[PDB]
């Protein structure tokens, strides 16, 4: 087809209506790429960005990674920038983090040459949450997990 799929779920192929599944996967991914990109550029993180981030997590659950290496790296880069925003709501970061962990969970797919994420932004986040001066005074109110 248009792209070479990465890590698609095998059970989808065995399903009785499998032939129809390929068309749905292409359309849903196409909408996710356009809408997630549009939301971040338009700066609408809560109404649209979160909704489309959730749709991609559902896409991975339903269809497996099922995307090109270029798409996989682009999603991972976008999520890392969203996860490392300095003043981001910690609840909002938790949703972004779960999608980013799922994308990077299988390290066979990416070859190190494909992805070169930085470490200093992640360090700023761990200092902010793991060792927060404000939380002891009750100013921060961080999430449980
Ligand atoms: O074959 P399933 O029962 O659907 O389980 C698989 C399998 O897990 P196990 O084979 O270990 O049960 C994968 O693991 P491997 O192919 O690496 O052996 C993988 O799990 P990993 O990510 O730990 O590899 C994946 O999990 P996910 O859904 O997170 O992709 C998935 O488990 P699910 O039942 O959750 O699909």
């Amino acid at each position: 087809r248009g792209f070479v799929p990465q890590k698609e779920i095998v059970y989808n192929k065995l399903l009785p209506y499998a032939e129809r599944l390929d068309a749905e996967s292409d359309l849903q991914l196409a909408q996710i790429k356009c809408n997630l990109g549009r939301a971040v550029q338009l700066q609408e993180l809560w109404p649209g960005g979160l909704f489309w981030t959730r749709k991609l997590s559902t896409y991975i659950r339903l269809y497996g990674r099922k995307f090109s290496k270029e798409d996989h790296v682009l999603f991972i880069k976008l999520l890392y920038e969203l996860v490392s925003i300095p003043k981001l709501e910690i609840s909002m970061m938790q949703g972004f983090a779960r999608l980013l962990i799922n994308l990077l969970k299988k390290k066979e797919l990416l070859s190190r040459a494909d992805l070169e994420l930085p470490w200093r932004p992640l360090y700023d986040m761990v200092e902010r949450i793991l060792y927060s001066k404000t939380e002891h005074l009750g100013l921060n109110w961080f999430p449980n997990s």
